[PDB]
């Protein structure tokens, strides 16, 4: 059947904003996963998982009688899709069970791992999500084999359809770099937001870059991809050596024996894939990656044998039975156990990417230190495993259960506890009036609050106005935040705050994070008043102010907006049209198309544009909250044309006189062009819509202000 | 960006079930269009529409100073996508304003018509939908030009995204038949459910079949397509001749002058398309279809000139200025007015498809009768225009406003008014006990009520249990309804009914339509009791029984299910896989994926399969309402394979012994295979889910029983 996407493959796709509807969710609209999880007997689930580890099923027999290595890989892949550039991917939504991830070649045979967990899932039901269970099972695997984990938090709610993620443009699984849709350009520069070297890989190619088995070159790819998954050199070494202390790879015969991935398999496979014609097709004959490596002499026990082997031998390039490049220890004895036959032993083996840990000079130093001090290795691996598996969970307030680590980690963007009484509704009114009396304008107040709250992204639940990090490096200096303007507003607000807090009794005080939000609320109320409408904008206190010392400046860099349609802002010239980037930002903010539309139209007439640009400011009463953007956009008395100087900027002229009325960007005009957006704009531009426009704007403003408020969840 | 659809183009698309979510809708979830419409000043809207007729805008000047013809085509095209096969298309959701229909070639320049209506739409706001306004505008155009319409009902709610409709598989706009994705095969057989001869056309090619200008062959295409839009020969002749009494076609220069359709145009076009480089690009120079024909000597007034010209001249094949085939009156004088220049006149002209009305022998007789008896022509056209434009609105109960015709028409599948007291809750309890005491089984009761209620489709709101048409021709003889078994059940129910009604006072009685549904409710209650659960199933009385003479048997044929996954039924072997047909059926029933899942799993264990097939009956306690379907489907102790005798039937065998445990179809197993459906099945197959399964089943059962109950809306 030919679809709109086929006919108009470059029109904008709004369906990404309408996922996660209550229609697709089988739980009641009242279901609260956190409440279900808080009643789970987590100890009982772990005891069941522990027993599973050594209870082999004949449809996928356990290597060495222990599934631990398989489940560690499963949990690591569940997490290992994460990209810091947009916060997409990660373990937090259990997306490994859906397309495309369930059928990525790097996820081959993890369908079996997930199926092994069905009986436990079935037992505990809605009290443990698949997303939590995946991670939990990796923890229990590690515990069962003698490794002390750093802790575990539940609270990843299950999702019910695939997330819309850009995974790259290649039309061929695992395509080598340099094709017509190459994700690389220049000197092996990986395109943002990607974090893997080939379509369908988690990070890197275990044979080496584009298959070339050079551990030094491979180390470059490791370092770049891991950095794009928020991991530094020490964390990267600890993760790879830690993981590869367990289990084995599977490459017992030629890859041409392996059939269709799960999404392409026949219905009778019941969601499983990669059925293999090679001998029994499983167990001793398994083929997964094609490589056939077992790293340590005790694959079912934590040890420091990975580094003893890496540094204790020299390595020879060889081929697996499927033809994949891999390395064997020169002159070694057969000291590694076989996974099924107690009478057979094998020489130590390694992947090209394992050897990177020795042959890259900066990794070598860390690997040596971990080899000489295995307790340092164990602690680094525990911390990194925690980080990896929790990186997209959001604020610590979302962490559930009895195993949450008490240590506050800098990577969590921590928010201090509030230890004083909060402002009440009368105090909020007094502060709104003091803010308005200071002479801060609607434009300044709205722009400042927008800048602080709009860093939130629902992908990894980082950002938001909680913390007041807008006053800190690096947010205070982002160009989108207008650093000089911002500084003058913050200075005025900080004086109001000091005066209010100094006049209190009882220990009551207001955070600057709260005041910034409240002040933006006053700005929206005043704008409504300027239009003749009396509204109260909701406000919930309880944010706290984080310090510079509790803020990782480098980690914060990925939250910088380089494109923010809501402020008509674009930091440079990009390959992706600006309207596409608007919808991308709307999705990260968790907005629907109607919400996006209302919010944009309002922000335009409130003076939220960076630099005071007049683009899209289609009103003669700026700083009044009206539906003028829509009424003027939709007026067929104006004709629009792109400018000579800039094809991305348009002039609206009176059709009859030729007089210049307005200018706008693609971001503005899309609302008059795209057939679904223009239908939304028509609702808000109708004669009966001014009260609705104000109400719906106040509601979406409040939603944005509260995106990070999981303390009130 | 490579997507799941790109990698796995034949996996099933469930997003079709999650359209129309409140996410995409800018109105509140409380908005009720009927209530808004009931307050509209319809008379005021019409007076604005009358004024618009002759208010020419320079950007698309009105032919003859009057936009009536353009708006008549606009309304006709809005209605003219309707297919009786699935009830999809039609004017009832205003989908002409969205992709792909807004950009179909046959809708060229109707973007101008719709934009001329924006100021009216803006003025009245939510109180008149675009869907209603399109049709109203065509009515006002006809009235303005002298033709009295039969009536008008409001109540078409606007929609906010494109409908998922199969419009054919061709990848080229307007591709001629016989290509790699031909919609024709055999002796000019058009594939179901399609109702147009080429991709992007409303019905037929105005030059003739595949462009060949043979009016007799064209007539065959006219008759087949119009039949597939619910129109017989008399209605077809009346519509074509009635429509082409007005206005003109547009073909002033070569088609190569015409630019991108709206969905491909630049953002500056602000939703419009087909910008033309030919001279002024508009008015006297307009190019729409490429034909250049004006049918009557008074194109802005109702007349009897269409048939005077059709019969009064002989016709010669010629070409338009764009090179399109059309016909000119041999030896005629220049009697037709020009649209713009009072000093020019033209010879009468006709399309190939116009001449079909004379050269097809059956149309000739109708056309002659209409020529000789123009009052008959007028009344037929008024009735047919009403039908065309309201065909998809559903029962009469949905018709709003002061212009609804009082005459009840056969095509509306009318339901008699209820004129007696309805049964109350005590009476319902008494009838359910009598039903259960009769000896009717859970299987019979459930299967019968399912058969009655599940004929509903939300596409055109035909079907459902209202009317008791299951006891009439042709429903009582459909294979899917198990005619013999059905007859036995109905005989028992009719006896119950007779006895209950004979015992009443005060004129109370129960319809058989109600009793069918109520008896199905009793069967569901009984099934829950068989499983140990105490469940009351909601029931709403008020259905009435329609007569045979109120049931057009040929019109009812298109509701016959040839595939109904919910009864594991397929009438033959089809090119579309059965699981695709299930989701299609779920969409017509208005079900979400979780609803579809729960419903199907319950029906299987209640004995709703046609022929008492064991396919998918994964329980040892049939006729008990349990979640056994899910628990057994998801059991990894069973391995499934297709049978030797039939690749569409699967055997599930114990993995350890090889013993046969179950059989299933593709419809059954998809719930175990599709990664989103299996995630749903997992929720209902969990240990905590038995009570939820029962409750969610009763809710969806009730939903289906009430799909046609617009009397209670
Ligand atoms: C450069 C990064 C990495 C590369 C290229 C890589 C590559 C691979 C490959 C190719 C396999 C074999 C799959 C098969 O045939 O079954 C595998 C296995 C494994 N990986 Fe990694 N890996 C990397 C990092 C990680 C990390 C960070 C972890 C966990 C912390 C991990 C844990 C494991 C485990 C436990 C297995 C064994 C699975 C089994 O016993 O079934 N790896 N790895
Ligand atoms: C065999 C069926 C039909 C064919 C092939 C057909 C074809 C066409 C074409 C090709 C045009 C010219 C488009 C343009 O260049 O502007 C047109 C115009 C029109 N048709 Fe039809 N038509 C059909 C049936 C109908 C019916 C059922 C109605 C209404 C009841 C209708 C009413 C109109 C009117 C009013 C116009 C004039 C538009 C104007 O003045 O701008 N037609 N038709
Ligand atoms: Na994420
Ligand atoms: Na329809
Ligand atoms: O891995
Ligand atoms: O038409």
């Amino acid at each position: 059947g030919t679809s709109n996407r086929d006919w108009w493959p470059n029109q904008l796709d709004l369906s990404i904003l309408h996922r996660h509807s209550s229609l697709s969710d089988p739980m009641g609209k009242d279901f609260n996963y956190a409440q279900a999880f808080e009643k789970l007997d987590l100890a009982a689930v772990k005891r069941d998982l522990h027993a599973l580890m050594t209870t082999s099923q004949d449809w996928w027999p356990a290597d060495f009688g222990h599934y631990g290595g398989l489940f560690i890989r499963m949990a690591w892949h569940s997490a290992g899709t994460y990209r810091t550039a947009d916060g997409r991917g990660g373990a937090g939504e259990g997306q490994q069970r859906f397309a495309p991830l369930n059928s990525w070649p790097d996820n081959a045979n993890l369908d079996k791992a997930r199926r092994l967990l069905w009986p436990i899932k079935q037992k505990y039901g809605r009290a443990i999500s698949w997303a939590d269970l995946l991670i939990l099972t990796g923890n229990v695997a590690l515990e069962s084999m003698g490794f002390k984990t750093f802790g575990f938090a539940g609270g990843r709610a299950d999702t019910w359809e695939p997330e819309d993620v850009y995974w790259g443009s290649e039309k061929i699984w695992l395509e080598l770099s340099g094709g017509p849709n190459s994700r690389y350009s220049g000197d092996r520069q990986l395109e943002n937001p990607l974090a893997a070297v080939q379509m369908g890989l988690i990070y890197v190619n275990p044979e080496g870059p584009d298959g070339n088995p050079d551990p030094v070159a491979a180390a470059r790819d490791i370092r770049d991809t891991f950095a794009r998954m928020a991991m530094n050199d020490e964390e990267t070494v600890a993760l790879i050596a830690g993981g590869h202390t367990f289990g084995k790879t599977h490459g017992a015969g030629p890859a041409s024996n392996v059939g269709a991935e799960p999404e392409a398999a026949g219905i009778e496979a019941q969601g499983l894939g990669w059925k293999s014609a090679y001998r029994t097709g499983k167990g001793a004959d398994a083929i997964t990656s094609g490589l056939e490596v077992t790293w340590t002499t005790t694959p079912t026990q934590w040890s420091h044998n990975f580094f003893e082997n890496l540094f204790g031998y020299e390595w020879e390039l060889t081929k697996s039975p499927a033809g994949a490049h891999q390395w064997v220890a020169k002159g070694a004895d057969a000291v590694i156990p076989d996974a099924f036959d107690p009478s057979k032993k094998h020489r130590p083996t390694m992947l090209t990417t394992d050897l990177s840990l020795r042959f890259d000079p900066a990794y070598e130093k860390i690997s040596r230190r971990f080899h000489e001090n295995p307790e340092q290795f164990a602690d680094a691996f525990a911390r990194a495993w925690f980080k990896l598996t929790h990186r997209d969970m959001g604020p610590r307030a979302r962490y559930l259960g009895p195993e949450v680590p008490a240590e506050v980690l800098l990577w969590q963007d921590p928010i201090p506890a509030v230890d004083h009484p909060l402002i009440d509704a009368a105090d909020a009114a007094e502060l709104k009036a003091k803010v308005l009396a200071s002479g801060l304008t609607v434009s300044q107040l709205v722009s400042t609050a927008w800048a602080a709250a709009s860093t939130f992204r629902g992908s990894d639940k980082r950002g938001g106005a909680n913390g007041a990090r807008i006053r800190l490096a690096p947010q205070k200096d982002w160009e989108a935040n207008q650093p000089e303007q911002l500084a003058a507003v913050l200075e005025t607000l900080e004086a109001i705050r000091t005066a209010f807090n100094g006049a209190q009794r009882g220990g009551k005080q207001v955070s600057l994070a709260d005041l910034i939000v409240l002040a933006g609320c006053a700005g929206v109320e005043q704008a409504a008043k300027n239009a003749g409408h009396a509204v109260t904008v909701p406000f919930a206190p309880g944010r706290a102010d984080a310090s510079q010392e509790q803020t990782d400046v480098e980690s914060m860099a990925v939250l910088e907006p380089v494109a923010d349609g809501f402020r008509n802002y674009l930091k440079g010239k990009y390959r992706v049209p600006a309207e596409v980037l608007l919808v991308d930002k709307a999705q990260l903010l968790t907005l629907s198309a109607p919400e996006m539309t209302v919010l944009l139209g309002g922000l335009r007439v409130l003076g939220a544009n960076v630099g005071q640009s007049r683009h899209g400011v289609f009103t003669a009463r700026e700083q009044a909250l009206t539906n003028d953007f829509f009424v003027n956009l939709l007026d067929m008395g104006t004709e629009w044309k792109p400018t000579a100087a800039d094809a991305d900027v348009f002039e609206g002229r009176d059709r009859a006189t030729g007089e210049l009325k307005w200018t706008g960007t693609r971001v503005d005009l899309v609302f008059g062009s795209h057939s679904q957006l223009r239908a939304l704009a028509e609702v808000y531009g109708s004669a009966d819509a001014q009260e609705k426009f104000v109400r719906d704007f106040v509601a979406v403003w409040n939603k944005v202000m509260n995106l990070d408020r999981f303390d009130l969840a």
